[PDB]
């Protein structure tokens, strides 16, 4: 899953919107998740698109920890502020732009770095 810059788009996801959960809590039970992969789905759907992998804040805040930091007190306890993303590959790089307008249309989608 090791993208080249130059057809790597991300999808950044609103923390309002839980798109990877199949599940979700309702009542005290864990039932389904009716946004699931709604953005997933859109994202693969593109024919100039060829990937789509799940990057969770979790994930990232932790490879944001490795990256040189530690003393970021700050930030961290404090409410992880990352966003879940789409890490999306595009079939060549002139489809870059046309398929991060796009992604930035889909509802749940709350920025994208193109």
């Amino acid at each position: 899953t090791d993208i080249e810059n130059n057809v790597r788009v991300v999808v950044y996801i609103r923390k309002d919107v839980e798109d990877n959960s199949q599940t979700i809590e309702k009542e005290g039970q864990t039932v389904t998740n009716n946004d699931y992969h709604k953005v997933y789905d859109s994202l693969k759907n593109m024919s100039t698109v060829k990937s789509v992998t799940f990057s969770s804040k979790e994930e990232q805040y932790e490879k944001l920890t490795e990256i040189m930091g530690d003393n970021w007190k700050i930030f961290e306890g404090d409410a992880n502020p990352l966003y879940d993303a789409y890490i999306v590959e595009a079939n060549a790089p002139n489809d870059v732009k046309t398929i991060a307008e796009d992604a930035k249309k889909i509802e749940g989608v709350s920025e994208v770095q193109d």
